[PDB]
């Protein structure tokens, strides 16, 4: 199981993912599902992964292998891609190559920025094809997407501040954690600011984090408070 | 697709279900998924249904067939045995001729308190307690978070009905196989009769204001936590 979510905003991008993997509910482990590539001043990429761990690690391994083995121009890599659409296709080709090497249920959220254009955000499907984020729906979800969605559909906006969207995403995580046990803390969160080409704002939020626990209680109190203000249903 | 939810409370029971069926997203229809049986003063039963329409109607058909002509809903001594009557109808529906029927079965029989059950596809069932005073069948995920945060065993019947409609709204917005109208029934304790009943249409003014007010309140509450 997984829950990973990313936001695409006016001021930049916000990425977040849980760390829980399992081979049955009675056999669990912790794995970072957020990858980060960077050429200082030129480009930043963030990849969130969901699905089978063996399959997702194979896709990440292939991306890192082509970056390392620098010996060709025709084979495009993350660092040789001219724009983020072509960078998304590099990830797509890595998914297709991982299938061909010998179900395959890998889902990714891929985003960042390359110098000369705005920050862009994508969702990669199991087949290798992908879709780009727009202002109409300024976020993507992968893995367990249902528990966290209703708070995003009601509250989320494309003009949100990066820290504001980060708080909303943690409340989305909170709802997911309480109803799906295959999703689990800690949560890796990254904020990317537009035109910086660097990741300075990056936290790992542990299970014992007081802010997350106070934020969870505050939202539950505010909803109980709001619920009581609603007019009574006459029957 | 379906969303149906019921609450088991101190003052009684509350039931609700959507009406949308489909043979693919481009070919839809409307069917009542809440069945009601009653003997004046003796007993009352409510069955919410989810899953394949042919299979769910077959279960309801077998329940009504046995009542016309072996324990039935009206000959069952307690609500636990009444749940087993529904469970046997599920098993019989399978054996006559995949099969993914889920039900919420509740009511009261004279002698004991009102009780609420969830019937699984195999025929076996579980009973509601105060720890988790509700059941969900069909699309259960979108509607759950508001229930986990707000739901209480000592809720009022109208209060629980209001919470259920907010849970319906979030489900309707995200799962399109779920659809209005919504049928809602409130059963009061020791009455053995259904007076408080209502179909909420898609054009209903209260439900539209309920949806908008909840959206505004969550935006207000989030901006309050921001500062």
């Amino acid at each position: 199981g997984t829950y990973a979510v990313a936001f695409r905003l006016e001021r930049g991008l916000v990425f977040a993912a849980d760390t829980r993997t399992n081979a049955g509910v009675d056999n669990i482990a912790q794995y970072k599902k957020l990858q980060l590539w960077r050429q200082p001043g030129e480009r930043v990429f963030v990849l969130l992964s969901a699905g089978n761990l063996a399959a997702t690690q194979a896709v990440v391994s292939l991306i890192n292998e082509h970056l390392s083995q620098e010996t060709d121009d025709e084979v495009t890599t993350l660092f040789t891609a001219p724009n983020m659409y072509r960078a998304a296709r590099v990830v797509g080709d890595a998914v297709r190559e991982a299938r061909s090497i010998d179900g395959f249920n890998t889902n990714f959220i891929f985003g960042g920025q390359i110098k000369g254009e705005r920050p862009r955000l994508f969702q990669i499907y199991p087949e290798g094809n992908f879709i780009e984020a727009t202002d109409d729906t300024p976020f993507f979800q992968i893995g367990e997407h249902k528990y966290g969605k209703p708070i995003l559909d009601r509250v989320a906006r494309s003009d949100m501040r990066l820290g504001e969207a980060a708080k909303l995403m943690l409340l989305s995580f909170d709802s997911t954690l309480r109803s799906n046990l295959s999703v689990g803390m800690p949560i890796d969160l990254v904020i990317y600011e537009r035109d910086t080409f660097d990741v300075t704002r990056e936290k790992r939020i542990s299970a014992d984090d007081e802010y997350f626990r106070n934020l969870s209680n505050a939202w539950s109190d505010a909803l109980r408070q709001a619920f009581s203000k609603i007019e009574e249903f006459d029957v």
